[PDB]
């Protein structure tokens, strides 16, 4: 009857929330098409109820779109190229799908990542309403729209121009879905919502057996995962390893193959690393691990969705920055939400070990765990029938029908 088209940005903290949004909407009775680049294409057999359609970089990519690291900060150069060049092809794919539409179905709206600001005038050209998904925090929006990091950004010409384009095309959209809940960022709400005429909807999107974990005492394991796009130099990998050892905590460390530049997997690890404490794996399902009673803390990339998934399960964090990430976001988590510790000095064994001990062992760290557990309760209540997130979602579903 009603189909929604979703068009995510193809990177860690963008894909997952858009897919989760797809699942929510599927469960409210919408059919789902996902438009996605061939680059970082998700695993489609894991979402058999969605139609996937690959666009924008099909077979003959040709140019620099064909070059370009697949990992680290420069991978994202794909995004400005598509914002600049992708309009006519996005338009064609939208038309092809409307032409093949079955007689009993229609397309309700297009939902894009906010970073895909080019999509607004394309949607407008076809008389299709576009909603936007903000995959990151309300605070992040507030900090850029209105002290040291703010002046770092005022010095950054590309960052500022992209942000102005995002902002204008978000305001022009028919609605904004934020990956958050009201009780998490209650001071940001009024100000952010108000700056944007398009109606806002806050929905916290993050809401199998581990034999080795099952044998560990509660809150005894450090879970370490930097996600799918990140990379480090060999020196940094070794400092991460030295830090884990010196913490003397038990750890489950997820290391993607390719995470260490210049090696397939973990060749640089010293002989007899691991011992009786550590476990290393290539991949695990993160939400499931975070829900396990063995996990005492989560050392993560400072991405917002990772962070939200952790507080939604009551797990405190250690935060590391990668690529072009601004310290802003980990500061907010550390110093305002107070649900983890930020590593200020890159990768250094002493700081690493201290942060692990602070969150997992130290008496004076327990406030952090507690803060995390309060947030988890609030998330639970918000999603409760009657709660603010439950009602936001119900209103969005009805609004989509009214477009
Ligand atoms: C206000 C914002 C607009 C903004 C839009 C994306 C954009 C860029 C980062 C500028 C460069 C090109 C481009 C396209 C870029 O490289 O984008 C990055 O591409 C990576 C893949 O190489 C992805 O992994 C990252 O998610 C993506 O940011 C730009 C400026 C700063 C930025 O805020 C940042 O927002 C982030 C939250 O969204 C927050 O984590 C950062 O701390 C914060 O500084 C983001
Ligand atoms: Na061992």
């Amino acid at each position: 009857r009603r189909r929604i088209i979703l068009f995510p940005v193809p990177f860690q903290g963008h894909i997952n929330p858009m897919l989760q949004l797809a699942n929510v909407l599927y469960s409210k009775g919408f059919s789902i098409t996902i438009f996605h680049t061939n680059f970082n294409k998700p695993k489609t057999s894991n979402y058999p109820h969605f139609t996937f359609r690959f666009i924008l970089d099909n077979d003959p990519q040709d140019e620099r779109i064909s070059n370009l690291p697949t990992h680290g900060p420069l991978a994202g150069m794909r995004i400005p190229i598509i914002n600049e060049h992708g309009a006519d092809e996005l338009r064609r794919e939208l038309e092809l799908l409307m032409l093949a539409s079955e007689e009993d179905e229609e397309v309700s709206c297009l939902i894009t990542d906010a970073l895909w600001y080019f999509a607004q005038s394309v949607a407008d050209s076809l008389n299709l309403r576009r909603l936007v998904l903000m995959t990151s925090s309300l605070f992040n929006f507030h900090a850029h729209v209105s002290k040291d990091i703010q002046f770092g950004f005022s010095n950054w010409k590309q960052g500022k121009e992209i942000f102005e384009n995002i902002t204008k095309q978000t305001k022009a959209s028919s609605g904004v879905i934020w990956n958050s809940f009201k009780e998490l960022e209650e001071s940001e709400l009024e100000t952010v919502i108000r700056e944007i005429p398009a109606p806002s909807f806050l929905i916290p999107l993050p809401k199998t057996v581990f034999p080795w974990l099952d044998q560990q005492p509660s809150r005894s394991v450090l879970y370490v995962s930097f996600g799918s796009a990140t990379e480090v130099d060999e020196k940094d990998f070794l400092e991460i390893a030295r830090g884990l050892v010196d913490s003397k905590q038990s750890f489950l460390w997820v290391v993607r193959p390719g995470f260490v530049k210049g090696s397939t997997w973990v060749e640089p690890l010293p002989d007899g690393f691991l011992g009786e404490r550590g476990r290393i794996v290539k991949w695990v399902p993160q939400q499931e691990v975070l829900a396990h009673g063995a996990i005492g803390a989560f050392w993560t990339h400072s991405g917002w969705n990772s962070t939200l998934e952790s507080v939604c399960e009551g797990v405190p964090m250690i935060f590391s920055d990668f690529g072009l990430d601004q310290p802003l976001n980990a500061r907010y988590m550390s110093d305002v939400l107070k649900v983890g510790v930020y590593l200020e000095n890159g990768w250094e064994r002493g700081e690493i070990a201290n942060a692990i001990r602070r969150v997992m062992v130290d008496e004076e760290g327990e406030y952090i765990r507690q803060n995390a557990r309060v947030l988890k309760q609030k998330a639970d209540v918000s999603l409760m029938k009657g709660g603010s997130s439950y009602e936001s979602l119900e209103s969005l579903v009805s609004y989509i029908s009214s477009l």
